[PDB]
């Protein structure tokens, strides 16, 4: 399985757990592999998060998927090539304002370790429009400049937060226990963000990818593109148009999701 996951994201260079590999493996993840949520929009639940069931879509079918999907995918990788893999839950605060009420553990992210590390790092493949292509190390007050925007981890409570620079700001994307949930609880909350009448994932169109020193993000037919200079949004015309582009921008195998007229129709019911 090994090999079919590193074909997928074109990775070429060494396998030993170090700190150079995690960067380069977490660069050619994000680089490859979409987000995207068009399971739970054709109401397709995410609820099998075994090694099997995620190299089976994101792999094999060349699939796109959620958090849930690809941080589980990279921490298997990561687990069999020697580096030691914890598995965390998160709520997500993006764009919220402190008094915001609190959020569902609907994220989930990873501690790292390998031998000779210095500490532990943040893996984060699967934050959809801001994931860190780059991991991150698990301490506080230090910024932290990726390949795109920079990221800073400050102590929130009984946990931590992790920040992005976006725009002219820092913001908030997601608070985090650094305790080890087990895999059933990620599969309650998988299970609730995939299948709720109210989730975002249920009720509209999420795809995001990098490729190489922008962010391709799309909400539903608005699609935008973020560099290093400014932003670019283009008003995409029709369903079939936004299809497309989930085909061809974002390299998602959409034949894998079925008939593509019922994609359509969902697509065009929901963000028309
Ligand atoms: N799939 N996990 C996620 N859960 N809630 C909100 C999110 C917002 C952006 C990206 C991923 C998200
Ligand atoms: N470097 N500061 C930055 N701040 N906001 C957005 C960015 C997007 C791409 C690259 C850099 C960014």
């Amino acid at each position: 399985d090994l090999t079919g996951y590193l074909d997928r994201i074109n990775y070429r260079g060494a396998t030993d757990p170090t700190l150079d590999v995690l960067r380069d493996l977490v660069s050619a993840h994000t680089g490859a592999i979409a987000f995207e949520n068009l399971d739970p929009l054709m109401g397709v639940p995410v609820d099998d998060l075994s090694a099997e069931a995620l190299a089976d879509k994101l792999v094999d079918r060349r699939r796109g998927g959620y958090c849930y999907e690809h941080n589980g995918l990279i921490g298997y990788v990561l687990a069999e090539l020697g580096y030691r893999v914890r598995r965390l839950a998160g709520r997500v605060v993006w764009l919220a304002p402190p008094d915001a009420p609190t959020p569902a553990q609907t994220h989930t992210v990873l501690a790292v370790t390998f031998p000779g590390c210095q500490g532990p790092y943040l893996v984060d493949v699967g934050f959809g429009g801001m994931t860190p292509t780059a991991p991150l190390r698990l301490e506080t007050g230090t910024v932290q400049q990726t390949a795109l925007e920079p990221y800073r981890l400050d102590d929130r409570g009984d946990g931590l937060v992790l920040q992005a620079m976006v725009r002219d700001e820092w913001q908030a994307l997601y608070e985090f226990s650094t305790l080890t949930r087990p895999q059933v609880d990620l599969r309650v909350g998988s299970w609730f963000v995939s299948t709720h009448p109210t989730s975002h994932f249920v009720t509209g169109l999420m795809a995001a990818t990098v490729a190489d020193d922008a962010r391709w993000n799309l909400m539903g037919r608005n699609l935008a593109i973020h560099r290093r200079g400014g932003t670019e949004k283009i008003l995409l015309e029709d369903a079939a148009a936004v299809v497309d582009t989930l085909g061809d921008r974002f390299g998602i195998n959409v034949a894998d999701v079925g008939e593509r007229g019922r994609l359509e129709a969902r697509i065009d019911k929901v963000c028309f």
